[PDB]
RNA sequence: AGUUUAAUGUUUAUAAAUUGAUAAUUAAUUUGUUUUAUUUUAAAGUUUUUAUGAACUGUGAUUUAUAGUUUAUUAUUUUU
């Protein structure tokens, strides 16, 4: 289809700078800072075979009464008193519980003193600035190692490694951490 | 007796860039309670700063004739 001589708007992220507008349609947009979820991760973690039912995209949004509807704060209907922890653009919200109430999730993994997930992204050799990256899950506890085997039906083709406080997956770049996140989000961790 | 490039990145916690400049900002997206000190061994021509050296070998200045001999010659040809 070079009849249409547009499309040519669809481009790459490789080789050419990416910002803006021109954000890739498969690259992810959740960074430290700004938790975004993306549906399309979402369905790969709803359609794969696994334990522990994630929770419904629905009630999985932190983002989609006196002048008509107030923002989900708790703007009070005076339109004044409001509360601190309650809207967040930015994509933030405590964990929300394990979906079903009749099954024992045997890790905990613990947020971080600004409310991260454990995932970050390393490299192999910083020092000679080598494009190789893996992952490293700081924060487990519990049964980590019923912990490795979730990460296989995910990962089946990565080198996951197991120690007593990380986890170890290697070669996951920085999207391999978003698809990780969106698994410890629907978990209700 | 005898020769040195740290094989490790666990909870307070936060590290993106870009103009020739003013500046401008979807500058996409990491890592690190801040990680720094190290870089063989032996080995020539050489340089440099101060120093010393005439008891050696170098050139002054005070010794004014303890030896045999040739030619008249005080010069000598000698002696040596």
């Amino acid at each position: 289809y070079a009849h249409t001589p547009e499309l040519r708007h669809m481009a790459d992220g490789a080789a050419m700078s990416l910002s803006g507008q021109r954000i890739p349609l498969l690259k992810p947009t959740l960074s430290k800072w700004s938790r975004q979820l993306r549906s399309d991760i979402y369905d790969e973690l709803l359609k794969l075979p696994l334990r522990y039912a994630l929770h419904d995209f629905r009630t999985l949004q932190a983002h989609i009464h006196a002048s008509s509807g107030l923002s989900s704060a708790s703007p009070d209907a005076p339109a004044y008193y409001a509360v601190a922890g309650r809207d967040s653009a930015v994509g933030y919200a405590p964990p929300l519980g394990p979906a079903d109430p009749v099954d024992v999730i045997p890790f905990f993994v613990h947020r971080s003193s600004n409310g991260h997930l454990p995932g970050k992204v390393y490299s192999m050799n910083a020092k000679t600035l080598m494009p190789a990256f893996y992952m490293r899950i700081q924060n487990i506890e519990g049964d980590m190692f019923r912990f490795e085997e979730e990460l296989m039906k995910i990962f089946p083709t990565k080198k996951i490694f197991v120690r007593s406080h990380s986890v170890y997956v290697y070669n996951v770049n920085l999207d391999g951490r978003a698809v990780l996140h969106h698994w410890l989000l629907g978990l209700g961790f």
